[PDB]
């Protein structure tokens, strides 16, 4: 179960990611954003959904970790946001079965 395992390694990721995010509002609000679209394209993956709404919950899922990416390079946190967006990617992959 490929997606599954990638979806449980961003989860731990962005909930580790989140422990270090107390007094940064703005990317509070973008790792809960990433996580809340992740379990959205996990639904939609679940319930035989078209890889165009896979992808798509995926893609506003990287671009909000792209956006917390960013404020990680200056603040902390980056190299957890770039293996959180490397394995949205990959999930991205595998949303065309």
């Amino acid at each position: 179960d490929e997606y599954k395992k990638y979806y449980q390694q961003a989860i731990q990721l962005i909930q580790q990611l989140k422990k270090a995010l107390e007094g940064n509002p703005e990317m509070k609000k973008l790792a809960d954003k990433v996580l809340a679209l992740l379990k959205q394209a996990y639904a939609a993956f679940k319930a035989g959904r078209s890889p165009e709404e896979i992808r798509a919950l995926l893609r506003k899922a990287i671009e909000a970790a792209k956006k917390l990416a960013k404020l990680g390079a200056s603040l902390g946190g980056f190299d957890l946001a770039k293996r959180i967006i490397e394995l949205l990617k990959k999930m991205y992959e595998l949303g065309g079965l």
